[PDB]
């Protein structure tokens, strides 16, 4: 991988491996969401911002502040097969003193065809107290220069679906998948349950009959809460709609504390 | 990837990512197991076998067999780090009748340095009826013209770890993960759940004190019985003793057992 010549983005390509595909013989969602992640941590290292997947600078590090996901928002017109080459180049825009977005473009290698797009909304959170904050004018400086000055966005549509509020799922769900419980691989460096584990919690309770006939197009997933190392997840779903649509509700399978929203758009086979 | 000169053989290098790496910023044995399944898998391809895991000749195809792992050993000396790029060479060789191995050579780029080794034990097996039907001549020549033919051993030490009978663990278990179950990214392209799960479920009984002080030098896993999509495992584990551990992978209800092993950890 490597900046582009402008240095204002981030380019890298992957070979999609045989334990990274579904069923289809595609990558998976979670498969893609790896990559969008990995691609981001090699442009914060080419640029010397911290490589733990909080992109942090020497002053936030001294504050004790990381950068946190609040949205993630994908979607996918083909997943690449097993053995592809697929183009990553990646992005990030200050969005004032609410936070920072990062937006990818995939692309088949081949064809130079966009494939899929993604975006994600991230706000500066006090690493211990778990407070939030509006970013100060000494770090969104220090960060202006590694991003456009003009508005680059994945999704520039006019009203499109990675700014839609999301509602709350009300029992009973259609679907559940109750008692799941992230292992050692889930968790990242920091010992974190990775992001991308919400993304195939979430799925697990699509039944699997849609899983079967469908493909899945758009995924948009809020984190409000994070799940401890320690903490048990029911995941719930419920039919709102050719097209198939989702609405999704991650919470502890105890006291019923919301860890994640989400919503999932299927076309058919 | 490719062959290497004399065909009998294949190479390929990678990159460790950033979602590989556990607290020690070096590469989990899970992403060697998965890395060590992927050479396998192009090593396959590059001659015409079946890219499915299986590995199977046309002839396998029509009378529904396929290649199942038996046993599984990995010998780590140093993990790779994040951004280190790792090369990795696999041989396979028949054992007569009873079965194939394949073999991995794991090393640093830069120096050259072998920081890894793993060898296993595949039967073959009629994928409806679950028999072992041991190897036939037909299937056999199939396969020896892609196999050296003097003998190439990853563990070449006249009865080495790869070798030993795994007893099985006897209640109470000293440590214990219960209620462990498989979630689709565990599946693989044939909804079949894949076998670094495994590996990942024995450790995870191992205690988080362990983890912090040691580092993971031996894994042995010997695979019995397959966990079904909607199967849950419990995960026991007990130390015979550097430390070392017994293990038993065994279904929730009924008490059948999936799988045993042995891991050996070394002081940091
Ligand atoms: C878990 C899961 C992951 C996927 N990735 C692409 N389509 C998918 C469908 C499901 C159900
Ligand atoms: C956190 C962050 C990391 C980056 N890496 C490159 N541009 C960036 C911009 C931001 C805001
Ligand atoms: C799960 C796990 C994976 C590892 N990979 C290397 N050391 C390890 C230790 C544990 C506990
Ligand atoms: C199954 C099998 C697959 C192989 N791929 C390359 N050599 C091989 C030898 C065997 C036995």
């Amino acid at each position: 991988g490597s900046l582009t010549e402008d240095g204002l983005s981030y380019k890298e390509k992957f070979v999609v491996r045989s334990y990274e595909v579904g069923s289809n013989k595609t990558a998976t969602v979670e498969t893609i969401a790896n990559l969008l992640q990995e691609v981001g941590c090699n442009h914060a290292q080419s640029v010397g911002f911290s490589t733990d997947g909080f992109a942090t600078t020497t002053t936030m590090r001294k504050l004790h502040l990381i950068w946190v996901t609040a949205r993630m928002h994908i979607e996918i017109y083909k997943y690449p097969a097993w053995g592809d080459v697929v183009e990553i180049e990646t992005w990030c825009q200050s969005e004032g003193r609410i936070g920072t977005r990062r937006d990818w473009i995939l692309k088949d290698s081949v064809t130079g065809e966009v494939t899929g797009r993604a975006t994600s909304k991230w706000v500066m959170m006090n690493q211990d107290t778990r407070r939030l904050q509006k970013v100060s004018d000494d770090v969104r400086d220090e960060y202006l220069v590694f991003c456009p000055q003009e508005p680059r966005l994945a999704f520039p549509e006019e009203n499109n679906r990675s700014l839609k509020k999301i509602p709350k799922l009300e029992d009973p769900a259609q679907y559940s998948m109750i008692g799941l419980k992230p292992r050692r691989a889930d968790l990242d460096m920091n010992q974190h349950v990775n992001n991308v584990t919400y993304i195939g919690w979430v799925l697990e309770s699509i039944p699997q009959e849609i899983v079967d006939t469908h493909e899945l197009q758009v995924i948009t997933l809020d984190y409000r809460r994070e799940c401890q190392q320690d903490d048990v997840v029911d995941s719930l779903t419920t039919t709102t709609s050719n097209d198939s649509q989702f609405l999704h509700l991650l919470r502890l399978s105890g006291d019923g504390q919301e860890i994640n929203r989400g919503t999932t758009l299927w076309r058919k086979k």
